[PDB]
């Protein structure tokens, strides 16, 4: 029974800070890279579709241009991260990471960004 | 390129009435029926989970128990119809269709649902 699971379903982190999202999914011993589908969204925000074991960055939000990764090397170990640099207050919100790789499943992450008054003023005034 | 495609992505509907959502994904000459899971979701609530060709409604939230149901006939040709009967006002919502064929892919889908005062009434004081 294929399931995907998340180590933390809540993320607290700081405006400025980069911040790793995980979420596990079963590996048995050896991946098969061509069976994998791994896809990272924010509320309806495209930020990785990783498959045929590659990113496809030509459907990804600009929003997260040049500033969201996927961990390869953690896919082994069966762990899809989604790495997001330089927290803005606009990433605050519903994540979800969707797999499949024979099964098909998702989990949603709620990420929570603390930012001092500066930063929250030039996002209220926008 | 794997692609579900929706032919509305907005529903208008009476309360009271059946609905029937639709998406399509790409089935070539013949179905691979062990291969095909389809998943319906309206903000996070489990509709449907098929999967190795048969429906699992232990996971399906309570709102649409015995009455949400996917039209197995149109698989063949292709189409993940999902029917809902004597719609509500808390059907009112965004729903997904996530399904994976080979590739996978999902749809948004947006359905408002008109309702007379006793029954918007009713819902207003849940
Ligand atoms: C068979 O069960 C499912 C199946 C699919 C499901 C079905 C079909 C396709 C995809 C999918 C796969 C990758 C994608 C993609 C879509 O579109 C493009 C990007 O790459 C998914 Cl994912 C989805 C869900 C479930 C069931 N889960 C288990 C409980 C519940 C859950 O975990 N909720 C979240 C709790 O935080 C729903
Ligand atoms: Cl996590
Ligand atoms: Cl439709």
């Amino acid at each position: 029974a294929f399931t995907v699971t998340v180590p933390k379903d809540l993320y607290v982190v700081e405006y400025g800070s980069n911040m790793t999202i995980e979420c596990k999914f079963p590996v048995e011993k050896q991946l098969d890279l061509a069976a994998l589908i791994v896809y990272w969204e924010m509320e309806d925000k495209n930020i990785i579709q990783f498959v045929h074991g590659e990113e496809d960055l030509k459907v990804q939000h600009s929003s997260y241009r040049q500033r969201a990764r996927l961990l390869k090397d953690q896919l082994s170990l069966g762990n899809a991260a989604l790495q997001i640099t330089d927290v803005k207050l606009q990433d605050a919100g519903v994540y979800r990471c969707m797999i499949s790789y024979g099964g098909a499943d998702y989990k949603r992450i709620t990420v929570k960004v603390n930012a001092p008054y500066a930063a929250a003023l030039e996002h209220h005034h926008h």
